[PDB]
């Protein structure tokens, strides 16, 4: 699948243009929009003449070529998802979260539900340690992953 480039306008009236292929995922896509502009992928909402392009879609099921334009809008406000964390024993809980919030907001609600103090346990996400505070979107949280509750 030869690599072509794609026109991606962003609201406002700027347009620019990222390198892609045809059997290049949703999530890679936001990615590369990421590495040239800048914007996080959990800030990205894309569209295509009004139709909703959801993360693990491959861009030849689409059918957008490149005379494609694609509308790109910044959420500076998610929706609320859930998440689990599981424990040392394994139990996983139900957790409602903000893309937008830092890592010390959540620190403070499973403190609160367990009475583990904050500076006693830290939160991992895919092995990778939650830093205090990071904003939550930045490590990829899609609905109901499981963050690993540690110590």
């Amino acid at each position: 699948h030869m690599a072509w480039d794609l026109k991606v306008k962003m609201l406002g009236g700027n347009d620019f243009l990222v390198s892609v292929t045809n059997s290049m995922t949703v999530s890679e896509l936001k990615k590369q929009i990421a590495q040239k502009i800048g914007v996080p992928a959990f800030q990205q909402r894309l569209a295509h003449q009004t139709a909703v392009l959801q993360d693990g879609l491959t861009l030849s099921s689409l059918g957008l070529g490149p005379s494609s334009t694609v509308m790109l809008v910044v959420q500076n406000s998610s929706e609320p998802l859930s998440i689990l964390v599981r424990n040392e024993r394994g139990h996983s809980n139900i957790y409602e979260v903000f893309l937008t919030q830092t890592v010390d907001t959540l620190k403070k609600k499973v403190s609160q539900r367990e009475q583990v103090h904050e500076d006693q346990f830290w939160l991992s996400f895919e092995g990778r340690p939650m830093e205090d505070k990071e904003l939550l979107g930045e490590y990829g949280l899609k609905p109901q992953c499981t963050v690993i509750k540690h110590l």
